[PDB]
């Protein structure tokens, strides 16, 4: 009974494959149900009176050997993002840990800001334990973070466009 939910992805517009991804609801519920209906689409428009979907958003920034960053489906350049409950929502709590590659943790500026915006962990990241909310993990589909992490640079910076060309609840 934890949720699962994907991302296609897409490299210079052609698929790469598929990222399936389990959410811990028994342990962050509130931060689940935002990635969850950022995956579906659900619930409508934000804020920003754009889509709170995921589906067409691209990843800001790729960082091989560290993580992907993507969720700012607002702006795509990791300036913008926004959650299913306005702008910002607090840190529901710290108790699962970046303990290696397929870790899922919310992007932030601070305490109490998680928006849309996530990582993809491709490395044991311990560092930011007790800083950014841990709420899942990818159960399919690392060979798919490998293929995207290899199109990053030490910047971020992408050689080709990675794209979330579709995404929902299983
Ligand atoms: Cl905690």
């Amino acid at each position: 009974s934890r949720p699962k939910v994907f991302f296609d992805i897409t490299i210079g517009g052609s698929n790469a494959g598929r990222i399936v991804m389990e959410l811990f609801a028994d342990i962050v519920p509130k931060t689940a149900e935002n990635f969850r209906c950022l995956c579906t689409g659900e619930r409508g428009m934000g804020r920003s009176g754009k889509k709170l979907h995921y589906k067409g958003s691209k990843f800001h920034r790729v960082i091989p050997n560290f993580m992907l960053q993507g969720g700012d489906f607002t702006r795509g350049n990791g300036t913008g993002g926004e959650s299913i409950y306005g702008e910002k929502f607090p840190d529901e709590n710290f108790q699962e840990k970046h303990t290696g590659p397929g870790v899922l943790s919310m992007a932030n500026a601070g305490p109490n800001t998680n928006g849309s915006q996530f990582f993809i962990c491709t490395a044991k990241t311990e560092w930011l334990d007790g800083k950014h909310v841990v709420f899942g993990r990818v159960v399919e589909g690392m060979n798919v973070v490998k293929a995207v992490e290899s199109k990053g640079s030490q910047s971020g910076r992408t050689s080709a466009d990675i794209v979330i060309s579709d995404c929902g609840q299983l």
